[PDB]
DNA sequence: CGTACGTGCGTTTAAGCGGTGCTAGAGCTGTCTACGACCAATTGAGCGGCCTCGGCACCGGGATTGTGAAAAAAAAAAGCTGCA
């Protein structure tokens, strides 16, 4: 087993983000690509501030 | 005190109206399946707890920056003399 973060080449937790989406009342369903996309965006922004 | 705006003329222009004519593309129905919820077993990433140790908070003291008053350099602006 290796994390979805490592598959996507990311530091931010794709698995955590996907759960937050499922548990945050945004939609009924969540695509696999979504949390990957999002995590990456939050990491980019984070990197740009740091 | 100067002229940029508001006013009220005429002159020009194209917005709006009503109508026709085409067709892109919105928007629908039905069929199919790939893609996500769901579950359960698995099990590592991430948590709380805790201990070091080096960066930052603080201090004192000297170096530098910056303000401001009053005293020079200079510029300037009037009164005085002669003046072709
Ligand atoms: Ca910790």
């Amino acid at each position: 087993a290796k994390t979805r973060s490592s598959r996507a080449g990311l530091q931010f937790p794709v698995g955590r983000v996907h759960r937050l989406l499922r548990k945050g009342n945004y939609s009924e369903r969540v695509g696999a690509g979504a949390p990957v996309y999002l995590a990456a965006v939050l990491e980019y922004l984070t990197a740009e501030i740091l």
